[PDB]
Formats: C-alpha cells, structure tokens, sequence
C-alpha cells in the first residue's frame, strides 16, 4: 500500500517488542510524522492482523494507521504520538495533576467505549499501551492482541500479559469488552501511581491467588476516593457483575466535570 520512497525513518528506535521495534519517521502525505512498527511467517500474519484491526477503527482516542510498507521489512505506518506511552510519561513527569490524570483516564474510557460498540477486544489494555498526543490527549494503542468478536458471540476464545488480565482470562481463556474493563481498572491504577508496575514483587500466579481471596490493589496516594472505588468496580470477580465501557465512561465523565468546576 505505501510507497517506500515517500517515508523516511530515523536511525534511532522509541522503542520494542517481540514483534522488532518502534520507530520515528516521515511519511510525504504536507509532510505526516509517523510512528513505524518494523519488524524483526507468524509475525508478519500477526503484523498484517494487527493493521487489519486499526483499519477498521476511527475514534480520536485510537491511534490510527496510515498503511503497510513492505520493503527491507514489513512496516506498519501509524500517527505519531510525540510524548510516548503513559507510563514512561508519568514516571518523568511526577508533578502532572490529578484533574489531569482523571482527563487522560476519561480519554482512553472513550475509546474503549468506541470499542466495545464495535465489538473488538483490545486484550493489551495498560498504561504501556496508551500514549500522549499532548500532554492533554491520550489515544490507545498496540492493536496486536485485538481481536474483532464473531457475529454471534461476545468473547473471544483463546506470553500473556497476567497482572492485566481478569480472572476469566486466566480460569477459562474468554476475553470479552468486560475483560478489557478489568484492564482499565489496572491501568487507572497504574495511572494514578504515576506509571509504578501494579502487583509489586509478585508472580503472576501470586495474584492470582490474591483476586481469587477478593485482594485487591490498595488505593494510590493522593487518588481520589471516587477514582479508587471506580478501579475497584472494574475488578468485579464476575465477569456477568462487572460494568461495561458505557457505564465506566459515564462515571469518569460525571467526576471530571465535578473536578473541573472548581
Ligand atoms: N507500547 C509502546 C511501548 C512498548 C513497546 C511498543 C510501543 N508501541 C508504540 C505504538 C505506537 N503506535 C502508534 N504511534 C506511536 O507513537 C506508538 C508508540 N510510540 C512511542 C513508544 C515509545 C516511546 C515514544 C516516544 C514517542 N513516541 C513513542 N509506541
């Protein structure tokens, strides 16, 4: 699809993957800089689906795809998202607010609500996953798990990303939007914690262990008591209890408004 003459990429890599690593570029569309996944059979397949889930999405809080390149490597050319992941941002940038956090959570609840009316599960949801536009706008991304929900069903059946993942995913392989809530609830988390790993010094079995005795993650300093009782609500142990995407965004809507009149 791209023409490989028209981009031109930077030596040095944002970031990797198992997939190869991330790179800056600029693609001749005005002049697009761009984000490049370049890769390093299955993992082309896994490229191609990946693209093919992007594609088909158009929300402002989803990171968006330009094309394929297949040249030295395959590529796939998305937006850039110039101030990376959420995480890394907010382990460098300890002073943002938390009327600012509570923005960026309401952003990704958005696009996961955009998502979940779409019926495609994200399956990688977490603070690594969702990157800066500004400071004042997040979108998600890393589609390379996502899978797009069978006509007559609303979970997916399957290195698994276990501190992210709600017991469903864990006890019976089913990934639904619901699993993708649980998700957020530990990416809130994360947020909240100014990018610090959720479940410290434990093994994944260890957490396991502690959701299945009703643990959960303590709230983070200085969080607001109605953003922990919403991680809290995330971490619903029944999948048929847990809230969706509607009911989650409404709630982040309703408390930045009440934080923005002040
Ligand atoms: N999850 C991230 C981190 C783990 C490996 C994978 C990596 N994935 C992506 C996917 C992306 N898709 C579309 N646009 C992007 O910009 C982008 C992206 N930018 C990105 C990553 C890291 C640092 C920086 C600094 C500026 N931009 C950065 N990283």
């Amino acid at each position: 699809y791209l023409d490989r003459k028209l981009l031109t990429l930077e030596d040095k890599e944002l970031g990797s993957g198992n997939f190869g690593t991330v790179k800056k570029g600029y693609y001749q569309m005005v002049v697009k800089t761009v984000a490049v996944k370049i890769l390093k059979p299955a993992l082309k397949d896994e490229l191609l689906a990946e693209a093919n889930v992007m594609q088909q999405l158009d929300n402002p809080y989803i990171v968006r795809m330009i094309g394929i390149c297949e040249a030295e490597s395959w590529m796939l050319v998305m937006e850039m998202a110039e101030l990376g992941p959420l995480n890394k941002y907010l382990q460098q940038n300890r002073h943002v607010t938390d009327k600012n956090i509570i923005e960026l959570v309401h952003q990704v609840s958005m696009g996961m609500k955009y998502l979940e009316e779409s019926n495609f599960v994200h399956r990688d949801l977490a603070a690594r996953n969702v990157l800066l536009v500004t400071q004042h706008y997040a979108k998600i991304s890393d589609f390379g798990l996502s899978k797009a929900l069978r006509a007559d069903e609303n979970y997916y059946k399957a290195k698994w990303p276990v501190k992210w993942y709600a017991p469903e995913c864990i006890n019976y392989y089913k990934f639904s939007s619901k699993s993708d809530v649980w998700s957020f609830g530990v990416l809130m988390w994360e947020a909240f914690s100014y990018g610090q790993k959720p479940y410290r010094g434990m093994k994944g079995s260890e957490v396991t262990a502690m959701l299945e005795k009703g643990e959960r993650m303590g709230c983070p300093a200085g969080c607001p008591r109605e953003m922990y009782d919403l991680m809290n609500l995330c971490w619903t142990y029944d999948v048929e209890n847990r809230p969706g995407f509607a009911a989650v965004e409404l709630r982040l809507r309703n408390y930045y408004y009440d934080v923005v009149n002040e």
